[PDB]
C-alpha cells in the first residue's frame, strides 16, 4: 500500500472542468468526479472530486489553487483524508503500490 | 486544516430528507449527500457529513441510527478528514491552514 | 465504533458485478456503489466502498480484484480507516460496541 491524501473537492457542478484542470494541473495522477448533492428542496447539486494525490502538498495545491480560485464565488468543501492505494497502475506506476 | 470527522450514512434513498433533518439539526454545518447502490444492488444514499467533532457525528449517527437503522437499511460510519476549506465548515475564522 | 477498513475500488462500471461478486466472496458485509466519473477528459466508473471489518479482507477483495481485472480495466483501488458507528450487518447483533 502506498500512502496517498484522498482529496475531496465538493463543489459546485460547473467548476467541475475548471478543477479537472487544476488536478491535471497538479499531477495528480487522475480524480473520480461524482454528482453529489449538499447543503452548506435545499440541497444543491454539486460535483464531489476525489483525488488521490502521492502527497499532502499536492494534495494541498490543489485544494489551495482551487479553493482560492473559486471558493469565494463558489460553494465548495475540501478535505483531505488519509487513504492508502492497494492497486492504481497510474496512481503508483508500474512500480506497483508495495515498491520495496 | 481544521480535523473534521466525515460521518457517512449510506441508508436507504427514502431517508433522505429524514436524515437531512437530522443533519440539518445536529448543527452539522451541510452534508453531502449522493445516490449509491449498496447491498448489505438497492438504489440508496450515501451521506458525508464533514463534523468539527466526533460527537456531533456521532450525535448524528446516534440519532439517525436510532431513529431509522432498526427499521431501514443503513450503515453510518465515520472516517478522520481535515477539512481544507469550506466557509460553512471552518467558518469566517478559516481553516487554519496553520493547525 | 468499530474500527473498519473502507476499501474504495474505482474502476469500470462493466466490472460492476464482477467485483461485487469478489466482494460478496470475501465475506465483506456489504458495498456501496455509485457511478462516478474519473480521469486517469472523464469515463463513467464505479466506486465501491467497501468497509471491511480487517484490512486483511479489504486486501483479499483488492488483490482479487486487481488481479483478476486491473490489467484489463482502469481502477484504483484505497483504503481508509473508518470506523463504523452503526451497521447492524458490518456489526452483528453484537452492535458496533468499542
Ligand atoms: N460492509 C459494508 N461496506 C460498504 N457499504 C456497506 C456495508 N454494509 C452496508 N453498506 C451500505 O449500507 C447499505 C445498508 O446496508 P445494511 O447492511 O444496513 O442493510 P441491507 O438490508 O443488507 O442493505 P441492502 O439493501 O443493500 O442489501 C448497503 O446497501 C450499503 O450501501
Ligand atoms: N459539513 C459538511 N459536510 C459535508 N459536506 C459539506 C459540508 N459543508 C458543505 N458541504 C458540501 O459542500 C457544498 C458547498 O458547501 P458550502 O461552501 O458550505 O456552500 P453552500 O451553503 O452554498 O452549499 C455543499 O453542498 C455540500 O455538498
Ligand atoms: N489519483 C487518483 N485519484 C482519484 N481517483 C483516481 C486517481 N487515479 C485514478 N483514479 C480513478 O481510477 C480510474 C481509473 O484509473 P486508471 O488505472 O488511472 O485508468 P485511466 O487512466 O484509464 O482512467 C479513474 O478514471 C479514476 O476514477
Amino acid at each position: 500500500a502506498k500512502p496517498a491524501n484522498k482529496l475531496v473537492i465538493v463543489t459546485e457542478k460547473i467548476l467541475l472542468k475548471k478543477i479537472a484542470k487544476i488536478i491535471d494541473e497538479s499531477g495528480a495522477k487522475g480524480y473520480t468526479v461524482m454528482n453529489t448533492g449538499g447543503k452548506g428542496s435545499d440541497i444543491e447539486a454539486n460535483i464531489k472530486f476525489e483525488i488521490l494525490t502521492e502527497t499532502r502538498e499536492m494534495a494541498e495545491e490543489i485544494a489551495d489553487r482551487v479553493a482560492v480560485k473559486y471558493f469565494n464565488d463558489y460553494a465548495g468543501i475540501i478535505y483531505i483524508c488519509s487513504a492508502e492505494v492497494l492497486y492504481g497502475h497510474t496512481f503508483c506506476g508500474p512500480e506497483g503500490c508495495s515498491a520495496w
